[PDB]
């Protein structure tokens, strides 16, 4: 995977609503920034029940988006990262629809889950009980095959039956998605909730040695077509160090609340800790296009004897924290605040989660950067976007609080608020300096801050993070400095805002 | 049960806020109009999960609203219905805060279902998804019992925990609300719920014969204390004609959809035959406290080929015509537009449902008064009150449409309008006219009209239900006629809104 800054974005909610419009977008306002992309959902359709993941027909791109050539031609000045939805699909698809008709005389009844396809004997309540849950309520709702209602397996909305990945029906349809990836001139795959792929009775159904059979299957498919892979697992943070050796990459999920602790309390010792411990094989975020997951670096939810990376106490102060700063609104559409898939993620942009503090997003920026990975910035928090309080009042879905429509109109003032430049020449410097491309090393003043440092071919830079030094909402003292040399000398900015770095 | 026409309000959402207003306002505002009154519930708390359905402590009353002694005040002049909420309580419940601390060495463990309790040996597939539910989605949440996680059945909210009404500590809880009820001058006792009462494994758990001796052992508690019972039951019309023959009183939740189907489509043979079939022994409504029932009328949900009492064709224009009528509003309330218990009842007012045609809407109530039964009017529709889309956007709770917080300025004012005051004077007739308490008769002309004609001791009144006289939410022409007999001789109203009758 390039070493280069990645933006995650809708196509229709970055610009006029078009993948050319979204392509547009960053070949004009943010050349050198982003040189790469990652889609979110864009097949048909990309408005149903869970924003682009409930899809009817995978290999289509929604033909009121664009096509798979709008997609060739992105590829021509990006690298393009794209979904692989390989745990369910919509039940408005063509094949779920035919078993609903057809039943058991279906062709593609194996192709889905029900409780009987997995419990084949019934199960005691030990055994649905014991199936891992990112909120309350057992994963399985009504359809009726050919008149007779079953139990489908649902892991996320109702809409969106799950797939058995062992069966050769569900197979047949996750090669069909890889062949056309690797066909569309996407780099990079995203296997979405790959962690609920693998059921087996008695088992959570949630990362187990079965899963990790279906992630190598899928690896080595990917291998074969020259796609790189990266799994998207929300889980107790071991599970995320365990399964990263056997991937290209894993989401570092720990970082974002980690961060929002330090710059609350001013501890980085936590940071220093996962810096330690951290998969290196990461795509690094602070913002995604759902939820801020806390349970990414809390006590594991099956087994609370094993401690996450902060104690559950500083868990608990962190979503609070978020729920203050934001006046209500992250409580407004957090877990049963609203309709949400998931119970503890904290539906909030970033930006907001901060408070609105520059000082404190660009500083979380430059840590995200600094640590190893290939970095993302999703798109509201690459406009430093606040809640959108209107869509979620529109649509009632938690995580639209984060999800605003940016109009072309709106993307260019935005352009020139000093944290959104800020920002941008902070990715084009994480881009341009060949520092990152070369050793990575840390050093750490016992809690109270940390210096990380790249030395390359040609440089070299140390971004050194103190949070104490602006603790607050409405700080405005930097929190941040980076000392750096490149071609044209050494440089040092005490404050990423007032002077951005710039490589010679 | 007293013939009179009664009322069904919330203790806070008629008046200041407390039963001792809620009492003035019945007193003072509608003096001779509704000699009864149905307090929803009132208990600790009436504002947690469902508005009084999720009480902690069902036997107290909640003291924002006032206290038994304001309810023994109000029985000096009004007989009450009070709700005894049989099949679940609050988890925040002292008894079941004691099953999550201490598990099974609570010694309130058999006091609640859990899957295992129904299912001791497991479950098939077939033995969950036969479950009858208002809705999709098990009847199952998660629980910690003493850090063990449970399945804990949930008919309803999450929050409201069912209760095992076969078990000791069980119904020693149920008798002590009857004991409540008895002893703090209640005259009547709506059995909440009493459907889903009774569990068994192999069975749908709801109206079966376990929940008929269910049922009967409550009549008879409710018979040894002098109480009168009324089941509430949402189900395949058939179900209720059944049951009827068991209890005092069931509701009539045909009528209100037939009435609207006939006053949309001016056929009022499918009101003839219910007239027909249904039991007398009923409490008449049009609206309640929830939202518009359909399934009352329509089909079987088990077995489709049961037919309901207009083709499912008309059950499905009659579901569209509401949401049409409304501009939407009732479609942005019901089912999973909004926070739901049930997938199918359409949220609306009556009223907004009849797209506000007050000429349809007394014409509704005076068939209602006039079918065998003692009536209820809802406190919106006693005040012909409209969708509450403002307090529906606030708590996004469909059923809220329905529940406007009326002051007692506002209830000045609505009481102002030709349309309210013609209802309060056809509810005082109806408690006026002897005729009511005695013989009943109805004639049919083939699907055009209906008269419904009462012969008591010394008066006689006929109702004449024509809509095809004024179809449309726009027309002005009177849909129904009232001839009677009184002291006074005979008398004729052609216009039940611009000429009420009074008995003289």
């Amino acid at each position: 995977m390039k070493n280069k800054v990645q933006l995650i974005t809708y196509a229709d909610r970055l610009g006029d609503g078009t993948i050319k419009s979204m392509t547009d977008i960053l070949r004009t306002r943010f050349d050198g920034v982003y040189d790469g992309v990652h889609i979110l959902p864009f097949f048909t359709p990309f408005d149903g029940a869970d924003a682009g993941f409930d899809p009817i027909d995978h290999t289509k791109v929604d033909e009121r988006l664009g096509s798979w050539d709008d997609v060739a031609e992105l590829s021509k000045t990006h690298n393009i990262m794209v979904d692989a939805i390989v745990n369910h699909m919509s039940w408005e698809s063509k094949q779920f629809q035919d078993v609903l008709a057809k039943g058991e005389e279906s062709e593609y009844y194996p192709m889905f889950l029900t409780m009987s396809s997995v419990f084949p004997n019934g199960a005691t309540e030990e055994d649905l009980a014991g199936i891992y849950r990112p909120r309350p309520g057992l994963p399985f709702t009504h359809y009726k095959f050919a008149g007779k209602t079953r139990l489908v397996w649902v892991s996320f909305t109702p809409q969106q039956v799950d797939i058995d990945t062992d069966s050769d029906k569900g197979w047949e349809y996750l090669m069909s998605i890889f062949d056309q990836m690797a066909a569309s001139h996407v780099s990079y795959i995203r296997l979405d909730a790959v962690g609920y792929g693998a059921k087996e009775a008695g088992t959570s159904c949630f990362m187990t040695p079965k899963t990790f059979k279906l992630i190598s299957r899928l690896r080595e498919e990917g291998v074969k077509r020259g796609l790189e892979i990266l799994i998207e697992v929300h889980s107790y943070y071991k599970k995320q160090v365990e399964i990263a050796s056997k991937v290209d990459r894993v989401y570092d999920f720990a970082l974002p609340p980690l961060l929002l602790h330090a710059l609350s309390t001013g501890h980085v010792e936590p940071v220093a800790h996962w810096t330690d411990i951290r998969p290196n094989n990461a795509v690094t975020v602070l913002d995604t296009h759902d939820g801020i997951g806390v349970i990414d670096i809390g006590s594991d939810q099956l087994d609370r004897s094993l401690k996450g990376l902060v104690p559950d106490e500083d868990v608990d102060n962190l979503v609070n924290t978020i729920h203050a700063n934001t006046h209500g609104e992250s409580q407004a559409a957090t877990g049963a605040a609203a309709s949400n898939l998931d119970l503890y993620q904290v539906n909030s942009t970033y930006y907001s989660a901060l408070g609105c503090n520059d000082q404190h997003y660009i500083a979380a920026r430059a840590v995200q950067f600094f640590l190893p990975g290939v970095p993302q910035v999703y798109y509201v928090g690459a406009l430093a976007g606040k809640n959108d309080m209107e869509l979620l009042r529109k649509t009632n879905n938690g995580r639209d609080i984060n999800r605003h429509y940016y109009s072309t109109a709106e993307i260019d003032e935005n352009l020139k608020r000093p944290v959104v430049k800020a920002l941008n020449a902070l990715a084009k410097f994480r881009n341009e300096l060949d520092a990152f491309d070369g050793t990575f090393s840390y050093t750490t003043d016992d809690d109270t801050s940390i210096s990380f440092t790249w030395r390359g071919e040609t440089s070299q830079a140390t971004l050194t993070f103190e949070p104490k030094r602006g603790l607050g909402v409405d700080n405005t003292t930097p929190v941040a400095m980076l000392e750096w040399e490149d071609s044209a000398g050494d440089h040092r900015s005490d404050d990423l805002i007032a002077n951005p770095p710039v490589v010679a």
